[PDB]
């Protein structure tokens, strides 16, 4: 992967799974279940994204239940995006 698919793969999956729960997220055990769903939509970031939904849950959790947000933040703060790439 490029560090742009990186990018647009980040903001494509926690975008896709914040529609999925039209931006009522129950747990965070229910939003793992689906993040995991949706890394294995991706064949070649299948890997990679299920570690970065591991280990980063819960900034995901926090900043999808706090209203804000937007996708291009979170996978900033991950640093799945640097300031140089753009949204979508």
């Amino acid at each position: 992967l490029t560090p742009k698919e990186t990018c647009d793969l980040c903001q494509i999956a926690l975008r896709t799974v914040f529609g999925h729960f039209g931006g009522n997220i129950p747990s965070r055990r229910k939003l793992v279940h689906q993040l995991k769903h949706e890394c294995k939509r991706h064949f070649n970031y299948r890997r990679r994204c299920l570690l970065l939904m591991k280990v980063n849950s819960d900034l995901i959790f926090r900043e999808m239940t706090d209203g804000s947000f937007k996708p291009m933040e979170v996978c900033l703060i991950m640093r799945e995006c640097n300031p140089h790439d753009s949204p979508l």
